[PDB]
């Protein structure tokens, strides 16, 4: 469809595509996020989180205090452009973001934030004109 992607996590530390182009045609865009675990064990939680590339370490070490609750993202932090709650392993969730929140010309890295998985599960997105 359209302005949408899928992008899945299993029982590994590795998202499905290291890489994802955003049409700037489109004035919204929709990140599909599925875990194809099993059943949900213990620090195979993931979610989907976008920021600058330069703020991600940040983002990262301050949103693991955040808790479980709130999953792993500082509440109302604008460095933040647009994450997914935590899931487990069977179930699937999604985020929708404006397209007008991104810039052609900044570098863009989405990871995730369970406590440890930043470093390793990480990929690139770009505004594509
Ligand atoms: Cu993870």
């Amino acid at each position: 469809a359209s302005c949408e992607t899928t992008v899945t996590s299993g029982d590994t530390m590795t998202y499905s595509t290291r890489s994802i182009s955003v049409p700037a045609s489109c004035a919204e865009f929709t990140v599909n996020f599925e875990h194809k675990g099993h059943m949900p064990k213990t620090g195979m939680g993931h979610n989907w989180v976008l920021a600058k590339s330069a703020d991600v370490g940040d983002v990262a070490k301050e949103g693991a205090h955040a808790g479980a609750d709130n999953n792993f993202v500082t509440p109302g932090d604008k460095r933040v452009i647009a994450f997914t709650p935590i899931i487990g392993g069977g179930e699937k969730t999604s985020v929708k973001f404006k397209v007008s929140a991104l810039s052609k010309d900044e570098a863009y890295t989405y990871f995730c934030s369970y406590p440890g998985h930043f470093s390793m599960m990480r990929g690139t997105l770009k505004l594509e004109e």
